[PDB]
């Protein structure tokens, strides 16, 4: 499973998992499950923000700390938006929303409303993706057409069968805790 991380994932994702991990004192060789699951959920945060029209997302997730701060203040004084509580993943200049990207090893409503507690700041809209295909999204309101979130759910579920083809799916599945 260290293998496949380093395998599937561009190296830029896997340097930024790396980091994450560290900095709360975990060993990507030894919580390999973990590993994997932060570079899927930045996998699909980046690919969330290639979505739309060049232009249209600003990429928070993935930034050290004191730079995704200067990015949300930003646009809070530009646009006047509420300043979120936590840092969102994703700000959408269309809808002019912050967005709270999940990816769920379980399914999509129990993840929706984790993340509707443990965020609770009334202004982030939230959009939760399975690795079965499944997606949630607050006001059934889903951003991006059809066609990007299809894309979407291909790479996730690619990922799952990739995952089952050497035999780490099952761990992997039962690996994400509330
Ligand atoms: O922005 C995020 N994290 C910012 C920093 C942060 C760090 C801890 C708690 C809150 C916020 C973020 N985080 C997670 C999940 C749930 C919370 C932890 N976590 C991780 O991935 C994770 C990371 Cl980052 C480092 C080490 C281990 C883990 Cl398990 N899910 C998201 O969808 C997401 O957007
Ligand atoms: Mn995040
Ligand atoms: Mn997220
Ligand atoms: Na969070």
């Amino acid at each position: 499973m260290e293998d496949f991380v380093r395998q599937c994932f561009n190296p830029m994702i896997v340097e930024l998992a790396e980091k994450a991990m560290k900095e709360y004192g975990e060993d990507p060789k030894i919580e390999t499950n973990k590993f994997a699951a932060i570079c899927t959920h930045l996998e699909v945060c980046f690919m969330y923000s290639d979505g739309g029209s060049k232009h249209r997302f600003e990429i928070i997730e993935g930034r050290d700390r004191i730079m995704a701060w200067t990015v949300v203040n930003s646009i809070c004084n530009t646009t006047g938006v509420e300043k979120p509580k936590s840092l969102p993943d994703l700000y959408d200049y269309k809808e002019n929303r912050f967005i709270e990207i999940g990816v769920t090893r379980r399914e999509v409503h129990i993840y929706y409303l984790e993340k509707a507690n443990k965020i609770k700041s009334e202004k982030t809209h939230i959009h939760i993706f399975s690795f079965t295909g499944e997606e949630m999204a607050t006001k059934a309101d889903y951003t991006l057409d059809e066609e990007s979130r299809a894309r979407i759910k291909t790479r996730l579920f690619t990922i799952r069968q990739e995952m089952a083809s050497r035999s780490l799916w099952d761990s992997f599945r039962q690996s994400e805790r509330a």
